[PDB]
């Protein structure tokens, strides 16, 4: 049974529109988006399709890239190091449910260099 995914709004949390979230959505989310290995990455793990019925046993802070691209849209997010911050939570629960060598790690590892590569520098 999957739970809730996590919030794309939330009225009593502050908005911002900065250069550097605009560009995560423009440029960094973008071209993840449609790298290959993204496809697993642009919603929420269905533990149920998936028969992965202990996923969110062991994983309590879910975060995927459809999440954090309707976040971007919604302008839900205060800074780019909030952004950031759920990019790595989507990557280090990839590796944390997975096993290092598994596929669908080998896809979260290409698209975090990726995306390392894409944030190295930022607009101001
Ligand atoms: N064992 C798996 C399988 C996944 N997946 C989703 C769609 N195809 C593979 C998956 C997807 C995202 C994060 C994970 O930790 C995943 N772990």
């Amino acid at each position: 049974m999957n739970p809730p995914p996590p919030e794309t709004s939330n009225p009593n949390k502050p908005k911002r529109q900065t250069n550097q979230l605009q560009y995560l959505l423009r440029v960094v989310l973008k071209t993840l988006w449609k790298h290959q290995f993204a496809w697993p990455f642009q919603q929420p793990v269905d533990a149920v399709k998936l028969n992965l019925p202990d996923y969110y046993k062991i994983i309590k802070t879910p975060m995927d890239m459809g999440t954090i691209k309707k976040r971007l849209e919604n302008n839900y997010y205060w800074n780019a190091q909030e952004c950031i911050q759920d990019f790595n939570t989507m990557f280090t629960n990839c590796y944390i449910y997975n096993k290092p060598g598994d596929d669908i790690v080998l896809m979260a590892e290409a698209l975090e260099k990726l995306f390392l590569q894409k944030i190295n520098e930022l607009p101001t």
